[PDB]
């Protein structure tokens, strides 16, 4: 059963734990094959947006990293949520293999778009990565279109409606890949209000589908092309969250959290800016 194997010892799986054991973002993962309509991909020390990270580690700095961390702080899970996409830097695979023998004990997490699921699905299942997070949007292409510009795959870049219905078979192809492989999916979708409002739940039949076990729906925040859009109301995204539910399991305590964040959810820290800054 794709059951047995979703179990709940990491926070962003059931929410009992989230504020209670902890998990390291590892900013190894840089580029991005596409172009979400409300991401922006920074480098700062302030922001805690997705996006957002202090500074670009190699792999095996990160390896230190992860290392001197879970010795101060209680540490569960390693996750490559990366500024841009983790299955579209190598770097992520290379630390994954290092990480694999340097720590047995961590359960691997990452995140990604499932653009490049059908092609590195299989080295996924080989590093003994236990959860991906895949973000799907929208199934509708009508929907789609309007969230993503364009899209990258085999050398080539795509555009409007084309852009899209590559990402969508690509992500829910790879979260039935993923399901077979034994690996528990996740999927994040952002409700943008007036774009994806009333299509969440035709989104979750999908993913269901697919054998994704949980989902996390989120409220936008306005950034990137999207600067002028409202942010759903919290009454809002109870109401969708409460109709998905009845369909699949609902993770309810995402705090989207930058790609550099270790510690736990609950009080969390960042990579500090990197000195290179006086006049
Ligand atoms: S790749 Fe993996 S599942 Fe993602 S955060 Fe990172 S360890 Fe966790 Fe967690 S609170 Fe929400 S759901 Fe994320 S944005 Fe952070
Ligand atoms: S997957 Fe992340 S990095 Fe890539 S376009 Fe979307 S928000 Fe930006
Ligand atoms: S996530």
């Amino acid at each position: 059963t794709r059951f047995a194997h979703i179990t709940k010892a990491h926070p962003c799986f059931n929410e009992k734990l989230h504020d209670r054991v902890g998990r390291v973002h590892v900013p190894i993962a840089p580029r991005c094959n596409i172009h979400c309509k409300f991401c922006t991909r920074d480098i700062n020390e302030c922001e805690r947006r997705p996006g957002v990270t202090g500074r670009l580690m190699t792999a095996d700095d990160a390896i230190k990293h992860v290392e001197k961390v879970k010795e101060e702080m209680p540490i569960s899970v390693i996750g490559v949520a990366g500024p841009g996409d983790a299955l579209a830097n190598e770097e992520t695979f290379e630390f994954f293999k290092k990480a694999s023998k340097k720590f047995p004990d961590l359960l691997k997490c990452m995140s990604t778009n499932g653009l490049l699921l059908p092609d590195r699905a299989d080295e996924l299942a080989e590093l003994g990565i236990n959860t991906v997070t895949v973000t799907v949007n929208a199934v509708d292409p009508e929907i789609g279109e309007k969230i993503y510009s364009f899209v990258v795959y085999k050398d080539k870049v795509y555009h409007g409606r084309e852009a899209f219905e590559v990402l969508s078979r690509n992500q829910l192809e790879g979260i039935e890949k993923l399901a077979e492989r034994g690996i528990i999916v996740k999927v994040n979708s952002v409700l943008i209000p007036g774009l994806n409002d009333e299509h969440i739940v035709d989104i979750a039949r999908e993913v269901k589908k697919r054998g994704a076990s949980l989902m996390n729906i989120i409220p936008l925040i306005p950034m990137g092309e999207m600067k002028d859009y409202p942010r759903p109301t919290c009454e809002q995204i109870e109401r969708v969250r409460n109709e998905v539910e009845k369909i699949i399991p609902v993770f309810r305590a995402c705090t989207q959290c930058r790609a550099d964040a270790y510690g736990i959810p609950g009080k969390k820290e960042a990579d500090k800016h990197l000195d290179m800054t006086p006049a």
